[PDB]
């Protein structure tokens, strides 16, 4: 369970870096099992007992239970691998647009986040566990626009507009930010964040696997490109990002 | 076919909307007949999959255009039924936007597939219902929809409170200062935020209470089903409701 | 202090009636205090008389306005009404009406808005209305009101006032327009972002009432104020859209 | 002189917005010299016609007009000397408590800010306009404790029941951060953030001006402690802040 600081610490900033959950032990049986698996891992919990555990483990459950304060359901586990010359440009952000046909609109439900009588309601959080150090920006640092994730004003869709080409997470801004983890960390994600990672010029592997929780009625996690004509078409369609720019 | 700021500004503050006059006489016959055709007081589960007439209402535009001034997402269809009520039916009060839930460890008083709200000019409401109305109800002993004055944006529990002091009477069949009914002709639409407290008042007259409802929400909500509690490896999918009457009365 | 039930219908009405506050004995004492003080208003009741001062701070109404503000309190204006018939009060407030800046336009009017926070109610303007006379129908002109007006999300005067109408809902009506009847020594708790007016009086006597407002110490005491002085040093409250700007 | 897209985004998101360079080296000479005509300098409007015309500069008041969107009042404005070893300690922040007699409550309302429909609407900003170089923590720099103009749960209490004597201005805090300015430049306040400054631990002074703004039914600030018994008493009681127990 969170404590009071912590509570704290993640309401403001949309996510919470917990130092040391995960021995080095059992990162070496959570990095061995990966390497086995041999870019994404999609469903690691069907693909190994060790992670479908993992998934459901109370040092993950406890902390997720605290910001969603909902009846849970696991909507996604993946692992992830990256190498030298890999990025992830900015996504996420409270405030992103999106079009629909006939209207533009300014909020994604899917990540719309309340607080009511002591606690957080999030709908869709992410605990990440590292698998590996990354103490510096060129290691492929998590970065996050500060205070994103209750934004009320849209950032991208200026940018794609006035024909930017160029990444945030490349060129920097005001309140861009880097966090530093170590093996075993856990960092608890609010969705609603605007977040990346920075340019990995290292050399090395950098290691992690991410679990996706939210309400049970929400849909197992699978990207939708738009509304099907049938009204039957199920998944998570995509806010303005910086993928669709640059 | 869209809603005026009017139309928005009532939705908005009291959860819902009666569109009049929105199917005429032989389309609500066409529907009566086709319900007719499916075959006392009974149930008819997912009426677009058993229907290809109940499969196009569903994506009529007269149904659609509205719930889409008030969703605002990406859409998806996410229940459909119909409903034959006779003498002697009641269905007590459930919804309410800050209804208690205990989850074994917690206590929770949000229910975020019905929290909704507001930015920059457009109503996103996550779970809306519409009601096609096959049948006048033009008295409260006919069965008629009724609500709790602003419920759909209550923050203090009702319930609860009414559990625990011993109640066995629901609001339906006891009144309530803010318990309000709505009356309604056939062909008549009520476009219902599932955030509002409400329920129907005990049928007591003689004839058939037909309606069919569809309910609508984003593409990541799972289609509508009853789950109890989470699931014990967290898998299950569905709704939880928090407290309603039934509960206890 | 306001039980469970009353808070409830305090925040999702925007108003509470409590019933029967002072007896019979109270409420004629306080309507000979507005003879000897002789629609007509009675501004400044609690410096004009000590019995009203003494009304203003009385528990009866200070424990349910607390429980509404939750701020440290003060009293911002305390007057008496004396209303006879062809007297008609037009709809005002409303928590998203729209007011013309110079430069731009806004739909926000921070002296209503209100806000809820861990069991707490937090509404920065409070009136008291205490009822000196019965009204028990329409045409005696009664306390109405737009259902859920207090938390409205989009504008309604304006829309009317362009489209050119020149009748009040009050006399016209509206769908979710409702009426409130009162008794002599009633109290009505009122959050004044809800949108309200009374019906006209047609009925012969005098509709007597006082009504005292509370809010934050770091408000001022009530004052009308046209608009931002050029100065920026005038203090007061500047009106949204009201009915009566076209009407 | 009104705010930009990424400005407005910028006040939102973080509480507080830094404007570089709005007035020039002549013009900051001019305002020390008229502050050595005259440690907190109160009232500087009625005291001196130089600070009378700056607090209604438009450069000041067109950022001012787009953070709080009500008819405007000018609530305060003083100046501020600081030597070696002064310091400022936390206040301010969203969910601080104050108990209020029968009672405690976690909002407050001169503070308490909102948003709607493309607008922001903030009841209490500052203008602080900087007349001396801050470059370093050491020269005293103002911090801030991120994303706590929008915080939901409350920081200070628990830390003032656990018997904390040392302030986080001190010790530091992990979202605690720092904000380094230029001479002319105008720090743009929510006053919900809560915020202080670092120690000063160099020579020379350190000089600002200050004018603090609201909606017309504000009053003009002074401090308060309580309501008064004859409910008379006007002005700003506060919440939980540092100097309490530090
Ligand atoms: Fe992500
Ligand atoms: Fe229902
Ligand atoms: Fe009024
Ligand atoms: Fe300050």
């Amino acid at each position: 369970a969170l404590t009071r600081e912590q509570l704290y610490i993640f309401d403001t900033t949309g996510f919470l870096v917990i130092p040391g959950v995960f021995g080095s032990g059992e990162v070496e049986s959570f990095r061995s099992e990966l390497e086995r698996l041999d870019r994404r891992y999609p469903d690691l919990p069907a693909a190994s007992p060790v992670f479908a555990r993992l998934a459901l483990d109370d040092r993950l459950l406890a902390p997720v239970r605290d910001v969603v304060n909902q009846p849970l359901r696991l909507l996604e586990g993946y692992g992830l691998r990256r190498t030298k010359d890999s990025v992830l440009y900015l996504h996420g952000g409270n405030s992103e647009l999106l079009d629909l046909g006939d209207r533009q609109v300014g909020r994604d439900l899917s990540i719309t986040h309340t607080y009511h009588d002591g606690k957080l309601y999030c709908p869709y959080v992410k605990a990440l566990v590292y698998l590996s150090d990354i103490q510096s920006p060129e290691d492929g640092s998590f970065c996050y626009v500060q205070g994103s994730h209750k934004a009320n004003f849209p950032l991208l869709r200026e940018r794609a507009e006035r024909g930017e080409n160029t990444s945030l997470v490349d060129s920097g801004f005001p309140t861009l930010s880097d966090v530093f983890v170590r093996s075993g960390d856990v960092l608890l994600l609010n969705e609603a964040l605007m977040h990346g990672t920075r340019r990995k010029l290292t050399e090395g592997d950098r290691l992690l696997t991410a679990f996706g929780y939210g309400p049970t009625f929400f849909t197992e996690w699978r990207e939708l490109d738009a509304e099907t004509a049938d009204l039957r078409g199920a998944g998570y369609v995509d806010h303005d990002v910086e993928e669709d720019f640059v």
